[PDB]
């Protein structure tokens, strides 16, 4: 038995199959109440669906998975046609991400990528046929949201217009991502204060859009 198992054992004794938000109302319930858990959470999350709706993106990456959680949350919000890829590291996270999807009905819209940002960001453009990416939620781990973002603009994935958004810009922090991209000339940079998931520790999610080349 672990955490997350517990999660989606919860959603699928509570959630109504096929209904991401009940999905989403299932999560929030049980780490609100019975064990906190690193979701981008519903204070947040309503923040990011703000954001999708206004740019209505086809092609959204996600770094980290986790439970499923924001890739429910975001792949609620996609239009016909459009699709969510989301990386992650660690098997056990996929796998319940995979199951989490499957029980919102959601699972034709998004693709699970397994394995690390590093090495999987490489190989989108053969491996997945992508061209540019219309929007990259990141949310891994803060140690990479800087080298992955670098990563993005080499492997020549960002277009004029693409939204980066980030969570945890304030907690636990990602310091170097942060000043990267606000002293760049190749982002412009919004900043939503909220507050960190079940909590109210303040946090908040940062919004870079790639301008191009300099
Ligand atoms: C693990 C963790 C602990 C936090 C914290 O301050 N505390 C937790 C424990 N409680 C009890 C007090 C307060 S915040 C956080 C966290 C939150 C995210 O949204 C994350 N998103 C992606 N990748 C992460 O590593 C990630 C970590
Ligand atoms: N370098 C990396 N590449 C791919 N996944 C990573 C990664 N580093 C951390 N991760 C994964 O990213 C997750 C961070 S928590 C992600 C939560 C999710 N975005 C949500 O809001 O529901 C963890 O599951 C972790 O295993
Ligand atoms: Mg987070």
């Amino acid at each position: 038995d672990t955490k997350e198992q517990r999660i989606l054992r919860y959603v699928q004794q509570n959630a109504k199959p096929g209904d991401p938000q009940s999905v989403l109302e299932a999560i929030d319930t049980y780490c609100t109440q019975k064990e906190w858990a690193m979701n981008v959470g519903d204070a947040k999350g309503q923040i990011m669906d703000a954001v999708i709706r206004e740019y209505s993106p086809s092609l959204v990456l996600e770094l980290g998975a986790y439970c499923g959680y924001s890739a429910v949350r975001m792949a609620r919000l996609l239009q016909p046609g459009a699709r969510l890829l989301t990386m992650e590291i660690n098997p056990d996270c996929a796998a319940i991400t995979q199951q989490m999807l499957n029980f919102a009905g959601l699972q034709d819209k998004v693709t699970i990528l397994n394995g690390a940002s590093q090495d999987l960001i490489p190989q989108l453009k053969k491996k997945y046929d992508v061209d540019t990416l219309d929007m990259v939620f990141l949310d891994h781990w803060k140690d990479r949201y800087l080298p992955d973002t670098l990563l993005l603009e080499k492997c020549g994935l960002l277009r004029k217009g693409t939204v980066l958004l980030a969570d945890n810009v304030i907690v636990p922090g990602t310091p170097d991502f942060l000043a990267y991209v606000r002293g760049s000339s190749s982002f412009e940079c919004t900043h939503y204060s909220s507050y960190l998931e079940y909590m109210k520790v303040v946090d908040g999610l940062e919004k870079a859009i790639y301008q191009g080349p300099s």
